[PDB]
């Protein structure tokens, strides 16, 4: 309760674009990443001086823990590969919801804490819609071990596609 999330920030989404199979063909490719970020408003450094985010999703595999798998898809979504989320150290965050970012220091009012998702290879990827879900929470660093922010966020990669295209 630091701060506030602001309400364009709580329930968001980024397109990735549209990626080629050759360009995910081995595990740890990646496509390019798309920057979005946390705001928070009306923030008190009376009460917290840094912020941090955990995102929650259903990962790809068990080995692979911070990339989110894809949705289903009627026509068939992409295989072996799927969403990362960097925090701002380029980190990929794993997905357990308990995984925070490195913190953002504030100032009293609105701040941004800022990540990228982009797509991940966890094999040669084959092609298909390629959509993700997430659901996010906010802690903050303060007195008396912190807080965190009521809400869960959502966060959400609409528009993707891999295809097998020059």
């Amino acid at each position: 309760a630091a701060c506030a999330v602001d309400a364009g920030s709580v329930d968001q989404t980024v397109q990735l674009g549209q990626v080629r199979t050759a360009s995910l063909a081995q595990e740890g490719a990646t496509s390019s990443a798309v920057g979005f970020n946390i705001q928070l408003n009306d923030c008190d450094t009376n009460v917290a001086s840094k912020a941090a985010v955990a995102f929650l999703g259903t990962a790809i595999d068990a080995g692979h823990t911070n990339v989110l798998a894809l949705q289903s898809s009627a026509a068939g979504s992409a295989t072996n590969v799927g969403v990362q989320i960097l925090d701002r150290t380029g980190a990929a965050l794993t997905l357990d919801g308990a995984t925070f970012s490195s913190e953002t220091t504030l100032n009293n009012g609105t701040n941004t804490i800022p990540f990228q998702a982009r797509y991940f290879a966890t094999g040669a990827a084959t092609p298909g819609a390629a959509n993700a879900d997430a659901t996010f929470k906010v802690q903050y660093q303060g007195g008396g071990g912190g807080g965190a922010n009521v809400v869960e966020g959502k966060f959400h990669v609409t528009g993707g596609n891999v295809t097998t295209a020059a």
